[PDB]
């Protein structure tokens, strides 16, 4: 009786065109907030947000107001799309193909005439993605909100905090916070301005994942370029192991580019490091080139430089603690005695060349040993978020 | 005649707005349950559920009665979207585009009032799939059902058993069970509460195609790295079975990768395994580079540690059951003859180093094979789900 | 003017609400049949079928009738959706997101008040795709149809063949026939039974291209894993030939793997045959390593085995149809010559265990050659559908 | 003032369903043509074609008529969807998933009541995509378009030809024409015979960037393995060489099975190319095999055949162009003399052996060289279309 | 009050059909531009553009105006899609699948009758992606726009500079700017020409990105096949080393075909540098071959050629800076010394060959380095905007 007597008055003269104050003069105050469920999606390479998000308006309607007493039992009314004045806030960063992603639902309206008007939707969201310290990287995606066709002088937009009462952890991404601003910008189109509430959804990537999927199997895939240095050239091996290792390590700049965006603003940390260690073991190979060249030097070839006698057998090595018928016969023996000489005398040549060849190794095993230790710590410790990370994730 | 003239009394004065109560002081009992006819898709990377669903929706509209001797033959009267007063029930953790993925079909009415509405549906809907035991995980998603815009005073939600009477099983999950449970809860953005009734879709994924697909393949690979401790040191190809057998294996985490969420809540129980398994088979190369060092030792260098004389050709050895013109003819002649001593000598002393190569083969043969079964069982049924999955999929 | 009058006339009163039956008590007959004009896409991973259909419903409309004498040459009405009723006909087992695919077009209405609705669509269903004969299956693919929401005593559901007159042929099924099936089944909801009509869709798989891209290619690629039988130890080169064509079938699974739906339900025959190659290579593999074990056998190392000379040097390799001063220079002289014969004694011990090692090549060639051919014999011959495939495909 | 006034009197009485001929016995002629603005993309694996076109639909509305003279400056009106009877044309072999994808814009009336009915949209239809001669393929896309609802009787459609006056060329596919036939079928549903108009795109694939991305790609990368009978016995690099390549050459394969129908009419041209070169590649490996048991033949094992001896070493040998005390002591120097001459003799065996390899391969470089040539281009020249392409192309 | 009264009024015979012209005879001017918000993305391989655009549309209304004073504090009205007159402008070069993806807002309309409406959407636009400068390449996008179906006579229209004060830059994309240009042309569907405002979005691509993730590792990676010039024949992995490296670097061109648009127009830049690194990489692996034949050259074989004796040994090697009883057994002896003496003439005729060897691999290393260097800077700096990319991204 009541209900159905409150809808038929309520509609009667009211135009959904119509911006529900009593004095057209002044605004209309529109508390604006949401509620952020959860992260779906940070689409890096496409550097779009989505989130499912639900949206809180509130406002007062001059004209949806009724006495209690007159129709009991009716403390709500219901209004749904196109019957209703409503706030045209829009998404103004929107990624999705049709703008706006919002569900229209109904709006809740009180005997006093307060309006609430909370639709759901999945969102997607324009966000600069910085790249520079991934995976140790935290996000600030902007949610900017705002009336698209009311200015300040007729819609006066107000903030609430945002409601992650019902916030479901990701996974991938640790929230931080999701603070709010309300800021009032003038446009080239219009003389008047035009409010609006940005949230900005800031996010630590959680970095476990990546540094068990990335990071470490590329310090361990790489290490085993590293022993190179300790095979031995007879093993006839060296450059299969080296380069081998180093073509397989390309699948993992594979993996990076198949989630990094193809912009130039920065260049991503794990990128950096990915650089590095390939140069690394790109330099292994080279170094191995040499170690062959020494180990097959060719006796009757160029003799060894003094300062290869010196720098490599001598300090190097140390510091490493390495360290009338009978005359016819008597001549072809002698000859066959002789000829045995000269091919010890050419052995003692070749085993020095080889020795030099295992020194080279053993300094290159030291030093890129050390070269891969420092240039990764320094990489990856150069992130400002590395320490809290280590913490958090591992 | 008769059904004409009903469908014309039954809508003069309805209101699609008016929630259907004879006293608009009670709530309004809906009652509500779904029927699910199929799992269609679990995608793990992305955290969403796909279900083929037929909601089902019952509840009383006041108005929507009449005498059936009035209008004989009309049992039933049908009324598509927007002509009657429907629950605004949605999912609330959906992960669809457009959020509310119903697909809008008839109330069906019966003289009494009775109203019946079952929509059919492909829900979307976003589910914490827990990745920690994967193959062998057992899955609980949520379909968080309720009221968007009236609550428990307005509209007392209650729930009946889900349906299964028609659900056609998946090929890649055992559907365990739909419980259901109906929920009271408060929300920041209202004092009244708003009644939820939540299924959970409980799911035992079967591990047959997984099993055969990653785990055995990566077993059986990583077996044939160990006959690199059978493949004499001779052959020159030690390193190049080694190391092309464990880049091989990194498919299969690039296969895993693509199933994955790249999370950091848990680290899977397949990926436990297969980190496991390369690091064994780098290691069974990092122990072949120390072979072929044996077997190539310099025989003029280093002699061998008295340790390595007695920890391997004597101990383990035996554990492993292996063990004028005449004088100057002379002197040129003995040079020759000994010189063939000293080359016999040094013989001698590479096939002790040599052998001591052999010996730690056999050692890291029977040691990475008792370790790979060890790892590998340990690991696998380390899951509670194993033994379950094991008797019920193979 | 005719026309003009006619559509007035019929509109006047009309309800598209109401079934239009003269007599309420009597179920509506509706007649179901569907055009099959294509097959799109079977899609085994996601258990989906997509066709191309125009569906055909008829009836009669007892309100939408007129004499034709009166309204000369207006022979034919046609009325859009939403203005005349229609029968709510769905795909019980749709895939699609929107669940209703098909697109609404004019109801065809003739003065004795027959209608015909044809609608066509891209329908996208659900299809149990059976993968275990793969790529010799055939499938039976359901497309149930029936009214949502009337029942058995409102709607009397009459099926008709399917029309494939217009059926244009997809290039990898064969269409072995469109049968149609009406059936009348009680549902959990309700008391009425709702009759359906189900047209099962039966395709033979065409198996060329996969035969051609799949099957053989396997087939001659694992073939050149056993030309390591015929290549010589001194090569060096078996285990980089063995390992490298078993690695390199791996992509075959892979692209399996990018097919096949990841169920439990069964083993696809072309995994079958996969694993049996891939054990096979990676058995010549195991064999390799063998084979290299006895040409690099240590001659002072354990002798041969009285087994091991007669099983492999007598009976296989027949069957295979192998088969003062003087006094020092004496004795200085003397161990220079018994060394060559020790030498020469040590180098027939070898000669006999590279030559073991080349009888057991030609043995497991021979055997790994013929267990190659019947394995896949034998499982490709194992699917029903492989006379019928090879005759007709090939 | 008569621009309002006009469209107030067209609306009177007027009846969007009412096909707009002054005389309903006679049926309404229908001029159907399009514009053709751009192939933008042929998919070959889903035998899809999506094109840009603007349709063009004209014809007279007996009602939308008025005097210029009394309505002055108003020369035409425009009407939207649904409040002007246009034609129900559609495309028949439509892939998109809502069938209809034309863009429903004005229709334009001039006072004689002529209509002017130009939708745009993004078109996917079906086209039987013949991949015989990929990449020298030329296809013919049907769209056929036609009324749904109504027949010959009722709507007379007349075809004018199609407009490409604003085609923009592709980049990867030539327009060669677009001619356009109407014909009169009937179907299994009706016994009107139902008009259509269907338009040919005829296309030739643009050639260079497939030649240049797999055809030469291949065939120089096969060529390198054909420097595997250049390469000497004694590098032991002779099957690392050629099973590497060959493997290497199944991405092309992968390419082409990521852009071809998995379809069993035809077999590509370019797959007949592929398949050939791996044969041949795969054949080098097999002979290889076959140089290297020569290369590495024990000498006391099996002498030459005679036919070995005459057949390679003879005449293709030349048509290649290749060609007390002093008795002991006395003794034990005779067995060391000796034990050289059969050392030398056993050598000379060997010489004779690799001698034969090497004129095995020769050989087999002059026919594998002259083998791929005639195969290359004899398969590349059986297209039809390779003359025009090579011409136009390149 | 008056909000209320105006809108009232204003709608009162209002026909949204209606042009709102004061004259129908004159046209009516409609000024358009547009805001560029963001490069979304640029598709090269479909020849797609993405942008965040919103449209400005001005014009005045004639009906649509009232006196402040008498509806004091209305200074303006809204009104939604459908219940006013607004252009009907598209974008003619969509690739939008529903062609049009504007999201109709509300028009703004003034008093004195002046209406803005400022649709936003994300437009998909067909652009012609020259790449053959790829990735040092500008690109032109048109964006053209125009009234569907009032020509030139009806509607006016005008243009005016667009917006980028909204700009947010891409990362990938620099933006040059987007000039406008006002056409008029005439169409084979219509003897009226229709005015469009096309605006051309001038894009420079930075280069930084495929600079480090396909030049760069290119030329690092192919350098390494130099490589084997300098490594030993003896290592005997020459041919390992320079096929593994040449096969590696397909990846890249791989890449490219992932990214590359499949047309025939030109040849990119990218594509021409990697084709001649892979050839110059194809090479080193021919001239191994030689280097090897040399290496391994059979001493008792076809003599050196004089020219090769000069042109190698002696010309470049310079440049390079390389430069009774008694009786028998004198006999016995004597043949041991002269076989020794024929393997020591016979071991320097290998020597020389193996020296030749070294020549040539150190020529070919001068040359492929020097061949390698002009190569790669003439191609890159081939490209227009080279010097500008290296001073702006590098
Ligand atoms: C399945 C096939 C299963 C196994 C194949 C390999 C093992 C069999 C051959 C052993 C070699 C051998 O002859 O002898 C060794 C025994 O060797 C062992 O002790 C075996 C230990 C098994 C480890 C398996 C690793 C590879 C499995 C990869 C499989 C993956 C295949 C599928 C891949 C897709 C050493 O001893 P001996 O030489 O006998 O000693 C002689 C002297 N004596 C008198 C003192 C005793
Ligand atoms: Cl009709 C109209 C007037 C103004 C506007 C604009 C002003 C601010 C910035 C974009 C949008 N909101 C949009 N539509
Ligand atoms: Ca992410
Ligand atoms: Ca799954
Ligand atoms: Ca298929
Ligand atoms: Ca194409
Ligand atoms: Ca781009």
């Amino acid at each position: 009786e009541f209900q159905r007597k409150l809808y038929k008055e309520l509609v009667k003269n009211y135009n959904p065109l119509e911006r529900p104050v009593a004095n057209d003069s002044q605004p209309l105050t529109v508390y604006f907030s949401l509620s952020l469920l959860q992260i779906m999606d940070v689409d890096e390479k496409n550097q779009v947000l989505t989130t499912n998000i639900w949206l809180q308006m509130s406002w007062t309607d001059h004209y949806l107001q009724w006495n209690v007493s007159e129709y009991p039992g009716v403390k709500t009314v219901r209004f749904p799309d196109g019957q209703i004045w409503k706030p045209d806030i829009l998404l103004y960063n929107s990624a999705d193909e049709r703008f706006d992603a919002t569900f229209h639902t109904n709006v809740l309206v009180n005997s006093s005439g307060h309006c609430q008007y909370l639709p759901p939707g999945i969102f997607k969201s324009s966000c600069y993605i910085d790249v520079r310290w991934f995976p140790f990287d935290v996000q600030h995606c902007k949610l900017k909100f705002g009336s698209w066709s009311y200015g300040g002088w007729s819609l006066d937009l107000q903030m609430q905090e945002a409601d992650i009462s019902g916030y479901i952890p990701n996974g991938e991404w640790d929230l931080v916070g999701i603070p709010g601003k309300r800021s009032e910008r003038f446009y080239e189109c219009c003389k008047e301005p035009y409010p609006d509430v940005t949230f900005t959804v800031t996010m630590r990537r959680r970095t476990l994942y990546y540094g068990l999927n990335l990071l470490i199997p590329c310090v361990l895939i790489s290490a085993l370029a590293l022993l190179v240095f300790l095979l031995p050239a007879d093993s006839g091996e060296k450059i299969s192991l080296g380069i081998t290792v180093l073509l397989s390590l390309t699948v993992f700049m594979l993996l990076v580019a198949e989630i990094m965006p193809a912009t130039s603003d920065s260049v991503p940390l794990i990128a950096q490091y990915f650089a590095s260690t390939m140069i690394i073991v790109g330099l292994s190979v080279v170094v191995t080139v040499i170690v062959l060249q020494y180990h097959h030097h060719d006796p009757d070839g160029g003799k060894m430089p003094k300062w290869t006698r010196v720098i490599l057998l001598n300090w190097c090595a140390w510091f490493l603690r390495m360290k009338p018928d009978l005359a016819k016969i008597l001549e072809e023996v002698r000859y066959i005695a002789n000829r045995f000489r000269c091919q010890d005398e050419s052995e003692a040549v070749c085993s020095e060349w080889k020795f030099a060849a295992c020194v080279v190794d053993r300094l290159c095993l030291m030093a890129f040993s050390v070269f891969t230790i420092i240039c990764t710590i320094g990489i990856l410790m150069s992130a400002p978020n590395f320490v809290e990370a280590v913490s958090k994730d591992f």
